[PDB]
């Protein structure tokens, strides 16, 4: 789809057999969700931006279906204030910014 | 352009006569850059992000051109780690996300 930016991007993500609102977010490195539960192992990490930092679980070779497109990588669960799908998965959808 | 999204988005931006580095934000609804001088009376703002809120300075009307494209627009001031350009100034240049 061609998504303009007048509000929000927040589509539809389908992750750990659960449905979630997430924001395309261009400006994050990584994907991170709210406190779910994921398969396999994860290790500790800290993510900082806008505020300051949080620490997450991250959690390896998860699948991510984004508004009807699949793909895998990498999530980090913890305490986001919003649903985040960052670059390491918007480039797997074959998204771009346009202008 | 069209814009990938495999390494971090950053383009050069014009801001009081001078170049700059900054990230297209699509996560982001405002602008908010590094500490710099700009012209006029600013409002109080607070914007919150991945680690909590911060405080910063809103500038209306500035004057700012994204990678040769010339904008008028609002532009924060605070400790943001990076220059960041968000949906304020993205619909203004025309920016979409595609996949
Ligand atoms: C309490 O906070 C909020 C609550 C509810 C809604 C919103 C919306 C916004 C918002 O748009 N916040 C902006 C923002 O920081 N947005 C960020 C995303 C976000 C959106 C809503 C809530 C929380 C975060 C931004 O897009 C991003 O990824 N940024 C901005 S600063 C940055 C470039 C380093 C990067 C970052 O945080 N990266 C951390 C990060 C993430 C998120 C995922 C994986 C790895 C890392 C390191 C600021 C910046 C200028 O306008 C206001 O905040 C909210």
């Amino acid at each position: 789809p061609q998504i303009t930016l007048w509000k929000r991007p927040f589509v539809t993500i389908k992750i750990g057999g659960q449905l979630k609102e997430a924001l395309l977010d261009t400006g994050a490195d990584d994907t991170i969700i709210e406190e779910m539960s994921l398969p396999g192992r994860w290790k500790p990490k800290i993510v900082g931006g806008i505020g300051g930092f949080i620490k997450v679980r991250e959690y390896d070779q998860i699948i991510i279906e984004i508004a009807g497109h699949k793909a895998i990588g990498t999530v980090l669960v913890g305490p986001t204030p919003v649903n985040v799908i960052g670059r390491n998965l918007l480039t797997q959808i074959g998204a771009t910014l346009n202008f």
